[PDB]
DNA sequence: AAAAAAAAAAAAAAAAAAAAAAAAAAAAAAAAAAAAAAAAAAAAAAAAA
């Protein structure tokens, strides 16, 4: 869907071929900067699959990149710092395949913290063996691949959708008194489901 | 005991400057020789009893 999104994966992608590489313009004496994924989802989407089998080589950059937004690069004659303004979508297997829901969030992935801390939302999405949500997925996945190019009606085309995308993404909402003072309630709460007595979240607020 | 790691650690390929090596390269002027010609001195043969 989304422009200025790439999908990478796991152990396919290097440290310069994931973030920066520098080679030599071959008709003047300047350097020619080769944009990586995290450049080439500047103001988009890089879309990590396989997150927790990428190696801690390719985890700092990631990491670095999502610090402070960029990627500072030194390499063959030539330094630049390289602008990295890039949401990240990484979908990431829990260890051992299967998500244990007696255990917190940093027991089941091996994420490392640095990299944890900073992800806006975590979903678990864990396979429950409900018979009912089996015949609606089922029915779902039949339904789709029996009528391919219709059985889906969407209300907006994706046309459409990014066309508003790129308007609204124009917009710097302001924050009201009423929404500071909201804000500050809801987070109140949330804290509050941090403390003792209740049970155990997944991981802490 | 094997299973991921996580380095050496070797190769191929690249760069990447150095620092050395390699490759380009006739025409203009002169002089000497040999030949001429020219001013001067010198050496010939016609004059007469």
């Amino acid at each position: 869907f989304s422009p200025r999104a790439v999908y990478t994966s796991g152990k396919a992608s290097s440290a310069a071929g994931l973030t920066a590489a520098v080679v030599r313009d071959e008709e003047s004496h300047e350097f020619v900067i080769e944009a990586g994924a995290l450049m080439l989802a500047d103001n988009g989407v890089c879309c990590i699959d396989e997150f927790d089998k990428m190696d801690v080589r390719d985890q700092v950059a990631i990491h670095e990149a999502m610090e402070q937004q960029t990627i500072s690069i030194t390499k063959a004659g030539v330094k630049a710092t390289l602008n990295a303004r890039t949401s990240i979508l990484a979908a990431a297997n829990p260890i051992s395949g299967h998500y244990d829901r007696s255990k917190s969030l940093k027991q089941n992935i091996n994420l490392s913290a640095p990299i944890m801390s900073r992800f806006d939302l975590f979903f678990i999405l864990v396979d429950e063996c409900n018979e009912v949500t089996d015949y609606a997925i089922a029915r779902r996945i039949v339904d789709l691949h029996s009528r391919i190019e219709e059985s889906i009606d969407r209300v907006y085309s994706l046309d459409d959708i990014r066309r508003y995308l790129l308007f609204a993404r124009q917009f710097k909402p302001k924050i009201s008194k009423e929404s500071e003072d909201f804000i500050v309630e809801q987070y109140k709460h949330l804290r509050q489901r941090d403390g003792s007595g209740v049970t155990k979240s997944s991981w802490r607020i």
